């Protein structure tokens, strides 16, 4: 019995400090570590964590605690935890929480607050944090009653992890966590046993599949979750309907495990996925929400639209599902699969599109600074199926995204709707903490790098096996391209150079700087063999970038 | 897709697609184009006398049909006058869509008069609140309001319509009405079926969604197959009654001596159907010693005292049907369970107070309750306002044999009865509707008597007249032994009702009660009856309530 | 500092310190302790029949006394029923303090029924909205509400009072009533005095604060010394009238042929007093070719069409007195200025329509306006609701010789007239108050007739009866040439009023209008007169309005 008052594993207790109950609750959630920075208003929670199995990981900027937490969330499926103090401690999380929420990464931030009695006073540091976090979280609440302490924390994890996952924020007044409380821990409740979409609705879609000549699956976030993996593969092998994924579902299906994969859609306007979508007469969306890929960019409207997710569709001018299958995805796809009478025979246009994609991929640039394509090829060599890849935001993101089919990484964190900079390095540290035995490669620009570079100290301190690569152009290039194209002049996109090798070494990490085109691969190969934090500076010639951005939406 | 001349045209066409039969409200310049467009549609315009009542009437339509009732008002005070109505609908789970006018998009930046931030005002009391700032999204936003209102656990939705958007041209199409989820997994149902078999004191706790029309047959199938006892929240008051099910333990929420609470505390297995903790605080009934099963259209809203061991989200009707098909045997009632229900029978026999015609003038509450039971049969809808009478009716709710009873009122809003009845009557005009309120609540919505007369609505409104706010006075009496701001003057309610062109009645004798009510029932149209009441016995009734 | 037994005691003591004479509202359990505590105070309890009207009555008290009127309601619907009232008070600059009950502090976290986020709901329509979460801050928060409401440009304030805070004990003291700023700098005043001397077409634009009682004498001193022409917003409608000042150019805001607008466009110097752009959109009058001077208690709320060349913030009364002392000479009117005012005189002579007794039945609007002017003298307060009659009265506002006129209504809220009058009467009971509304607006607040009868309030309410929402119908007629949702049924308003125990009247003849009104005036207590009106001539009047 979960709600029992006589459970030995989860006893009702007269807690000395609210903080103790909080930490006990976190343990029940299966939290392995917490990221953040302490302060007086929250120090008791940090203190209570000393008496628990949960590991404390001090970061150097709170924003990065949110980033690290998201990486943990995306991989484990259990919410990563950020822990900060009140005022600037909380407000420094807001971008991170927005980044986590938009990508569907489960994150729970516990933020300190002034005492309840000091909230009404015009005192400093009494931010309405709940109001500030609400627009960028699924869940935002302040614990005003000590009795609700365990309840609110449990609800935060539930909001973050269940449904379409997202970030959750909890404000903890100082007097509440320091003062005594009566209550018990709430055991963690898994995903609710939800039903498949209605049978009459499933057979209705099955009929459309048979009568369709260019069907295609559009995969969204929820399609990439583990509990849907087996059901998804079963449906694809039974139907052989082609597939294309959003970047939030980039890892849901690979070309190696499915022949009729049409790549990822979201950035480029000339992907096999897009052509098939425009060509489509029937599009079945799985685990997809319009935010992942604007329907205005791919939905011609000429195709019948089917919606399959754990939530109902949020209808809009370019997204009005003709059929709506709401319920457990795995159960829906399983039922749907049992009603596939025959495998799809591809249309000549459909088959040609997939043929063009493979052939193009099956394809010597000693120019200095390094050509982007040279750097991408070098990255592919060192990043294998035992290596996790994290990608920051910038022009390099587009280059890597363009050749994402040829990367053979275990997992790739690249999806970034908010287009937040500085995410790569913290993502890698978070990813490494989940799988320390494996290596993680992070890549950013010089701009994004310096926004989160302070966590290099955290990496050295953790002995994190992370290799960070920097595409150095000494400017904000992805912005400059747009300015050049629109105004034929630049504004505020140029800055000075740095000795990134010596910079990395001042942290106690291994530094590298590619001073020649021929030294690219040897340097990366060497930096990989380092058992610990390493940074590589890679000068890049972005002169060809305007050609690449023309392939975008 | 069509090139619409006015946004208002697209709005009305969308409403038509939603199956809207009528709209309630009051026009203004900022929204008059929508009113104008309704002239060219099958949709009926029903002018009210106060916007708050448009929301109330809309809720009544929503609760019955399951399709959102529609309120239509102008900007500024037109919108702000809806807020109490919208909050009442939302808390009761009544689907309502309010379309509210707004100043032109260009005048929102100027900060001119009548430019309320209505969306901010409506957000705390609605599922959905939005302003249409892009004409292209006009049809999308309206459809989304109906979906938000009608789907999941239903609620109220608000849409702000700038004048220039509804007046100006727009390109777009109507969105066909669409939600329908499948029953729970077989592996989940067999898991619950196993718990029922191994359980010795099972009990169903019925919440809002268990009372929906689409779940009635499936619910009856499960009760007849399992014979597990039942207790309901007041939001599910009409899901099961004492007369149609033998092991009914009454409704829980108000009284401290209900069979349902005793059975819940006794339970070793509690299956909640369509229930959310907000309907009845788990701190009052959940001992935690029982296995807790959750069946609803949404995942459970977990609380410190509500952590379900099993969680079934999906179609309720399909889930309950399947569950019934896997019940191996009917429940054999435990001695303690049977004793509790036996005690309830004796309790029901004691509350009836066999014989003892109460001769008191002013009329004794129980006398009025008995008189109401006589006139309200299975072909009559009953709507109940808020006050002391609410407690009396709620207590003898087991003995009412009404078609439908609208009484659930978490916000405890007064003045809801009459507008509810007008809304309820409009759904089934051929039938009679009885509304009952106090003198306080009556005058807060009495302006709709003219609307009832205009509609020839077959509504009989009863007034418990004490010339005061009694339900407050009693609480003051027990706490302070003195009254403050609970007394006001008398009125000639007969002439008052007749000034509207409705039939007026006044009970001037205890023996004249039933003849008057019967006479008022035989009126084919609006009729009002004033009933003087002696609330001196109320402290005896309030003692049966939860200290709270 | 004292150890209070109940927070409610401290609240009432604070109210006493604020000089509150009465409170309007309706009690409930969550707030009944404050009602109870008012029994032990000099403060009078005035139960209303709908909370919205408590806010309206409170505003009337505020506008007159300058001290905030007080509304007192319970939680949930008690609070949400105030929102329209509070928005109306705030937009008109009426000081109002609403004390609203709330659930216990412990039940706010549980998310239980009746736990509205009232502060979020009231914020968009108040100067000040706060919930008392710390009992120590109880007296501080109440005082701050009054200060927010009364100081600066006045407005409405809301305070949420959790049940346990007002019921539980508290330690604290009362805060004495405190704001008073000094006149503008001498160097600033001499600067303006210089501009007036060098100007050839100066004009005063009077806004809200110019109409406050404390500024009356100082304003009159400045006008008699300068003889600069004057035009007022409707919020300053009663600051100066045509009868008491020769160079009055009427009120600007509604009509497209006012002397004020012409003089403003002609102006080479515009001195705004107590004015904010919200009162009258600068896009309608500010050509920009004139030097602009700003005199108010706050810095100017600058806008694209309102960037004052000179800015005087401070005590208005002291500023205007000093300014007058530095006017070297009276204005010699320009030929264009004199022509405009001459045109206004001919206009006033044309609107009067010399002779021509209008014999029409139903009664012609101008006939009713003439009849109202006869009965409303300088000892009578006039309150005006919203509708077509509002336009008629507003147009002939120059010919009204009333003590005070409450007509300004930016939100254009209906049903304000009667509650305003009850509130106004309570400040000066020995005097008569006349309220006028339409049949639509009447029934939205008609429930307070019982309250008027209970108070023996000497109020005469007039109803322009057309059995419809006429002001909307006209706009529909011009735009669509057809009507929608603007028609409803008739009523016997005489018997309706009499059912309250008030005096009822019905004008059944054009010749019987004045005798009836005179008879109703002679009634010492509540009286209602129904006046059938022929609005067929209205399109002629609406043509005099700004296209808008
Ligand atoms: C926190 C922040 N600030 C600015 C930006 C702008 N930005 C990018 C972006 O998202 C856009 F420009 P858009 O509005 O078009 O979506 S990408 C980017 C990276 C440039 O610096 P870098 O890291 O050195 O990368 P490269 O020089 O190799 O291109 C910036 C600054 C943002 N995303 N986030
Ligand atoms: C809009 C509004 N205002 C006030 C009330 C307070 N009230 C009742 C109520 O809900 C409580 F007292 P609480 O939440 O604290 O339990 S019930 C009621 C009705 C009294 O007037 P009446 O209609 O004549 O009923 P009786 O005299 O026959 O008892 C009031 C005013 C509220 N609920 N809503
Ligand atoms: C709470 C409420 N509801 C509706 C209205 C609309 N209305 C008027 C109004 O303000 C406009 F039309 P707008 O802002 O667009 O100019 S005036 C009015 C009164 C009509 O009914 P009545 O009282 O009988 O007056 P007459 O028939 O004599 O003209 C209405 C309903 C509103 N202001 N407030
Ligand atoms: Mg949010
Ligand atoms: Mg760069
Ligand atoms: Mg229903
Ligand atoms: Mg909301
Ligand atoms: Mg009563
Ligand atoms: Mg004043
Ligand atoms: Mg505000
Ligand atoms: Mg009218």
């Amino acid at each position: 019995p979960r709600g029992s008052h006589m459970d030995k594993q989860y006893p009702v207790r007269q807690w000395a400090h609210g903080a103790d109950l909080v930490v006990s609750q976190l343990e029940a959630q299966g939290v392995r570590q917490v990221f953040g920075i302490p302060g007086a208003k929250i120090d008791k929670v940090f203190d209570s964590l000393l008496d628990s199995s949960i590991r404390i990981i001090p970061v150097r900027h709170e924003a990065n605690a949110a980033f690290m937490a998201a990486a943990v969330g995306r991989i484990t499926g259990k919410a990563g935890v950020a822990l900060v103090t009140s005022g600037p401690g909380c407000s420094n999380l807001i971008t991170g929480m927005a980044t986590a929420n938009s990508e569907g990464d489960p994150v729970v931030a516990l933020g300190g607050a002034v005492k309840r009695a000091d909230k009404a006073k015009q005192v400093h540091q009494s931010m309405d944090t709940v109001a500030m976090f609400s627009p960028v979280t699924k869940y935002a609440i302040e614990v005003t009653a000590p009795d609700a302490l365990a309840e609110v924390v449990s609800n935060a994890f539930r909001a973050a992890e269940q449904g379409r996952p997202g970030s959750a924020f909890v404000s903890l007044p100082q007097d509440v966590v320091d003062g005594p409380v009566s209550g018990k821990v709430l055991p963690a409740s898994g995903a609710p046993q939800m039903g498949a979409a209605p049978d009459d609705a499933i057979d209705q879609v099955a009929k459309l599949i048979a009568q369709a000549k260019n069907p295609i699956f559009l995969l969204g976030l929820m399609a990439s979750q583990p509990e849907n993996s087996k059901a998804l593969r079963r449906l694809l092998e039974t139907s052989h309907i082609p597939v294309t994924s959003t970047y939030q579902a980039a890892g849901a299906v690979n070309q190696d495990n499915f022949s009729r994969f049409a790549g990822r859609v979201g950035l480029f306007n000339n992907q096999a996925g897009d052509r098939l979508l425009q060509l489509a007469d029937l599009v079945i969306c799985i685990g997809y929400s319009p935010v992942e890929y604007e329907p205005a960019m791919w939905n011609s409207g000429n195709a019948t639209l089917v919606h399959i997710d754990v939530l109902p569709a949020y209808e809009e001018r370019n997204y009005t599902p003709d059929v709506e299958l709401v319920g457990d995805i795995a159960g829906t796809l399983n039922k749907l699969a049992q009603n596939i009478d025959h495998r799809l025979v591809l249309s000549p246009q459909a088959a040609e599109i997939l043929r063009d994609r493979q052939h193009q991929r099956e394809l010597q640039l000693n120019q200095f600074a390094l050509h982007p394509l040279r750097i991408v090829r070098a990255m592919q060599d060192i990043v294998n199926s035992d290596v996790t890849l994290t990608v920051d935001m910038g022009s390099f993101h587009i280059w890597i995204a363009r050749y994402l089919y040829s990367f053979r990484a275990r997992q790739v964190m690249i999806s970034n709707g908010q287009q937040t900079m500085g995410v790569a390095l913290p993502w890698a540290i978070g990813a490494w903490l989940v799988n320390p035995e494996r290596k993680v490669v992070s890549v950013s620009g010089d701009g994004g790098f310096l926004q989160s570079s302070m966590e290099l100290e955290t990496a050295v301190r953790l002995k994190a096996n992370v290799l960070h690569l920097i595409w150095v152009d000494n400017g904000y290039n992805m912005v400059a391209i747009q300015e050049e194209k629109k105004y034929q002049r630049l504004s505020g996109v140029e800055f000075g150079p740095m000795d990134f090798k010596a910079y990395a070494e001042s942290f106690g990490a291994k530094g590298f700087a590619v001073e020649s085109a021929e030294a690219l691969e040897p340097t990366l190969r060497a930096a990989m063999d380092v058992d610990g934090p390493a940074v590589v500076a890679i000068p890049v010639d972005y002169r060809d970038n305007p050609l690449l951005m023309g392939q975008l939406h």
